[PDB]
């Protein structure tokens, strides 16, 4: 079949494949090796001649780029357009300076040209490395995830059986807290028969632990709602939200009143009480609950809510909500 | 007549069978087999070679496909393809990747493809079995269907006396909890002198006690509204809605306001409270009920329901819901 | 003047008796016997060579029209275009495919056709009979249509004395309880001297009593707010709603707010208590009371409706509040 | 001037005096001896041959004008087209069968044509007649129009006074029970030194006392808000308002709110308390009250109006609510 | 540079001294002699041959003007027109038979012409006579503006240092109370030092004791929202308002949220409780006040407002709000 | 790089320094002298040939410009023309007759002209200094900028530690009481290895001990709302608001639900209790904030506001909230 699926795709590869060669060049050109560097979280450059990442450990280190063709306003900006055309955009001096796009591999990027920025031989990028690795859970115990828990047995016990059950649970912390990473490794407790369906933004989620699932994609027209949408009629056993952002916010609220076996998401939000008030005030901004008393949303995730996990700054769970 | 018939509908069944033919053969040509396994309720495949299919007792089994000329990008698309037109629709890898539509028999099916899938060798399909049979109620309790309730005799005569007396119930579960299943087998119970209309998404209510009837049907432009808003000018006796999504939602509310006889429909919901407030929020999305305090359509269905039935993951009663 | 009058319609009624000798005939070659039928409250066709006719005493009798040319999906379709273009639309398999009209002589008629119905071969429809005949008050009596009361001579007086001071008295029940027929024969005791103006749908009130009136007709671009917003520019001295939908709705809160004199109408409503939440919701609906307490609605019908009647399935009183 | 003015306005009274010559005659022809009746409250004709006049003394007499060319559809319809046409408007059997306009005097004239009416034989017609005459508060009195009351002497005193100091005072009631005419009677008691500026639907306010003032009439696109937000731009002392309809209703709270002299107008309501609510309702509707709260408005005008004067069917006072 | 200032000057001066020669003639010619007498507040004509004069002692005066070429109807509607053409609008008998408008030195002017007058010889104006003079604010007390006060040492001690040291004040009463008066002399209080912008609708208050200011006019496109959004620009000391009207309403709450220095402004209303109302109801007018609960902004003045000035018919203080 | 970096840039430049040039004479020749004055905070212009200088002093200074030809209308509106096209804006006579720009430097520049000002010989100008400078936090306490605290040593060590951890700080008050100048200064603590994010108007705030940082300003069709969503894009460690206006209003109260780091900004405000208002009142005007309550914003920012500094008229603090 190999050979009729490839005179079928030929003609749209060769469409995607005309922006995402070039796209590859450049990343490689200027990134390149910063890209190839081991456990590092962002790679930032912010137009003055100098790269700075991101180490897991949550240090900066920067790097010295004065002598290099790659980080030349041409250069850049080459780069920065092949971003733009990669997902169907533009970025310019004008009516489209901040961009968001994503490299080849799919990892998130923020550009920033004049007049946004400083000025015109200024241009900021932000790359979003993904840590590309599946920890196993008992890795978390043994480097003290649970640590600060006064009720770490219990904890750690509630988060295995709790998903084992199907239960709603709520992963939230500040950008780059292993969110993700700690939601992947907690899934080793699904039951491998379930069937999954994953609602992301850029494949991030690895299922090593199961064979039946599908993986879905929002992003340029399709929202994350319409994935959430079709999800519900897929028939999954689980649905992992790769992040809720406001859109699905409502959808999701309704997805749990309908009583929904298991669902597994990420949040950015301080605590387990705010991230009962995150859910509310973005469930709100939906024309659906224009007609709905903002404390009913509150109380109504604080049902449908089993347990929410809480991390710091310092990759520690410090607060386990449960029941 | 048939002959006089036949000459007058010639002209749109030509134009029908024009796409119902060629999407028949794509069905058969790669789910046939499956659609032919007994106690399915669901045909999945996401992209990989491999046909899942969820059998009536809860179990996921896979098939390999991967030497089958059917399953070929060229070969998948073009059954898509085939479903999208037959509904009037168009799926594609840019503005319509996303698909809802039905096979020649009516069954549900959900389609997605790149780029909202992880890539663009990717094909998901969700094929849902309206489990084709209509058991006899007496079949439930010989299975144990109200077993795990405490109130099992009150149930199981509240459920044959209410509905014979024409209350308003609602069925309540998860997807593919067996509530259809449940209600055209309570049906039995209706008067045979009463008329009764039914309102669906596809043909999947019988009528085997029943002569004077009529089944309505939304999709496309016509929404649930439209067909609930024309049944009650149809003189029914009983009401029957497929199943309560938001459109009718409200329209239901008033219908139940006006003291309507006898109601009964489905509903996902995890349990009796929640119930009420999927209708509140449901009701509320409606523009009719813009001017309507949110608590005050709660205590209105609460009034209007007279009993709700709802259904867990192991299609077996736990709440019986009265009064 | 006949004569002149004549030469000045002639231009207007060729126009309609274009539409509506054509209706006429369809009219009489399907349910001619049928609309002949002595004490029928409805004529359903299930587009199954069955005819379903409703009895005064809540019974369903069907007849057998195989063998018929009338019931023909060619001679039925003509018949629903008739009665489409009669009424300035439009019926089809498209955009079109439900229908709300009437007959030659008022009646109301709701078609449905494919997609909407199960297949190509069903057309359903469904005629309301409103039952042309004027009982008189004593005759409800005698029939017991108090009989249920506790308050029977209570009820029967001041049905009598609070309709001839212009109490604002509401009938309300299910579709076919005989609340038009009811109301008809209250009639008997508003004052002959009285002006009064009746806003229905199709004509059906009798003026056996009263000489100065005149009836007003909603339909079409014409709404029943307009018609009762003309009803208070011509000095009635009551005011007869054919029946409260939704427009009329608020336009009707507020006529009893400006205290008007002797306003009398059907509601579609299990009961007294449901009547006045039936308003309420049916008033907030209109843009104008956008501003107004939902509660203060309610409170608003409690003071102004002096006396709602219930009618049951039975076709008799089974509440009568008053004050 | 007299010669300069009459070649200046030439050209518009050509105009105007040329669907006004038309519908005096038209009016002359059908109503003309009807017209001519005194003490009449209005003059209905039911498209049935008769002309059913009302007589002050709340009596309905019927003439028959079967016999008179002047009542022939081609005559009635070149009178009803006469109308439209003067107040630059259109009635017809189709988008414009119902009418509001005026005669060449300026009484309120309300016409309705098929098919809103019965059949296409009918032609509703409603002429208002604002009784014509000034007769003096005295004159009330001698009648009895405070008679009822307990509080005689001294609602007859706070009714004198009240005015004199500019208190704002409201009158109610239902159509025709002489709240214009009693108005114009109580207007002997504002200083004859004070400024007014009456807002009218169409003339009838006379000024017996006052010299300084002006006279103000909405219509068409000028509504009365427009009327009474130029009024408030010419130094008025005391203004009085044909009657609240509910554009004024909230930029009459206003001026209410800004503390205004002497303010004096009619509205429709069975009670004091009625007309707060009344009041209350029509403001809300304003777009400016939206963010008001509705019993906020209530209280509002329950601070602002002074004295309130309710008149029965029998155009006789039956509450006199003060401070 | 006045002879470069005038070259660059004379296009734009010819322009506008096109449409002010011809409205100076106009207005010299009709209202001249009425413009010259002393002590008046308001021009009026009421379209009947007669000019009346209010004179600051609150007395009507009429002249005869029977026998003057001037007031024709070709030579009142030539001045109206010179007043629309002025302000850049059309006055006519169609679609602006109201107008608004100013004469050569900016006094407002209210022109009605028919159809809203009484008939087409009559033409309604209004001229207002923003008193031309700046009375010292001992002259004030001289008079006695505070002898009704209880508090009048505390009073007239308030208002001098208050005002001296910054505080909120608002001045309200009704049309010609002699709020612009007012405040003009208590600015006598303001160290000279102040940068002051004042916001008004036509010059009217004079800078006698400062150098440094700016004078800001809305009308037209330029709304006053617009100068008082500039206003918070230009580095003010002192801000005054000509009058709060609506638009300003809810950014004056702002800035007086942002606790503005020293506010000075004037309002129609009755009192000082009422002020805080009109306060409310107007800012709740602006969308940006959408979402903030009405009593929460009249507590918000309630805390703002430092000091309120209220003034009766008479021309003198009878409330002096503080604290 | 530098030289193929300037022949990149070239095509911009040219663009830009067509419209900068012309505006760099125009405002040496105008401005020159003044904007070399040291300690000044605002240069103003009235038209009316006297520049006023603002000094850090709170002191207003006057020059005398009669005899320049740089002030005469020829050139003055040829500089405000300057501003405009630099800012891609027109100023006319007509509908742009107020502007806001800036000069080459970013100084932010407010001109109004005629008609908004009271003649056509007026051109009214105000300059914003930024007062550059950038003072050591000691040289605050130095001077008494604490003095009137009775926790003076808490509030030092508070805003020292505080902002070292990374708490939410506001800074409010009134115009030039060196709010921005504070912030500058009180960044001294935030660790050097912190990377910032600075979200201004007009360039301001000095990095002096940080190195990775990247500065976003908007301004055109680039609101604040787009550099804060793109900042949260760029992993911030901690962000700086040049100062809250209405658009990032709840786009910061959102920030902070997510239990964002340390953020730090500027506000007007008079008090510690009115930022809170200030902050829902403005949160609420964003359509996402529709449906939550108004209490609940204000307990929201009460919540994640650590500690604010209010700061007087005479550049003192003189309120330190904490906790």
């Amino acid at each position: 079949l190999s050979a009729e699926d490839k005179k079928f795709l030929e003609v749209e590869r060769a469409l995607k494949e005309a922006a995402l060669n070039p796209l590859r060049h450049a990343t490689e050109e200027l990134f390149g090796d910063f890209l190839k560097m081991e456990n590092i979280t962002e790679i930032c450059y912010n137009g003055n001649k100098v790269v700075w990442v991101l180490k897991n450990n949550g240090e900066w280190q920067p790097f010295d780029v004065r002598d290099r063709k790659a980080f030349s306003l041409s250069r850049l900006m080459h780069f920065a357009r092949c971003c733009a055309s990669f997902k169907k955009k533009t970025i310019d001096n004008y009516e489209n300076p901040i961009l968001s796009s994503n490299l080849a591999n799919g990892e998130r990027v923020q550009i920033v040209l004049s007049p946004v920025t400083v000025n015109d031989e200024t241009i900021s990028i932000s790359i979003r490395i993904p840590s590309k690795t599946t920890y196993p859970h008992s890795f978390f115990e043994e480097q003290g995830f649970y640590n600060l828990l006064d009720n770490k047995e219990q904890a750690i016990s509630a988060i295995k059986d709790g998903i084992a059950i199907g239960k709603n649970v709520i992963v939230c912390g500040g950008t780059g807290s292993g969110k993700t990473t700690y939601i992947k490794s907690i899934m080793e407790f699904i039951p491998k028969e379930e069937r999954i369906i994953s609602i992301e933004d850029t494949e991030e989620i690895v299922f090593k632990h199961h064979k039946n699932y599908t993986q879905l994609f929002f992003g340029g027209n399709i929202t994350s709602a319409d994935c959430l949408k079709s999800c519900l009629r897929m028939r999954p056993d689980r649905i992992i939200l790769g992040e809720l952002r406001s859109s699905e916010a409502y959808d999701f609220y309704n997805v749990l009143c309908s009583g929904h076996k298991g669902t597994l998401t990420t949040l950015h939000a301080g605590s387990s009480e705010e991230a009962f008030i995150r859910l509310a005030n973005m469930s709100s901004s939906n024309s659906a609950a224009r007609n709905i008393k903002f404390e009913s949303l509150i109380e109504g995730f604080k049902d449908l809510i089993d347990m929410i996990v809480h991390i710091n700054h310092h990759k520690q769970c410090d607060e386990f909500y449960i029941k």
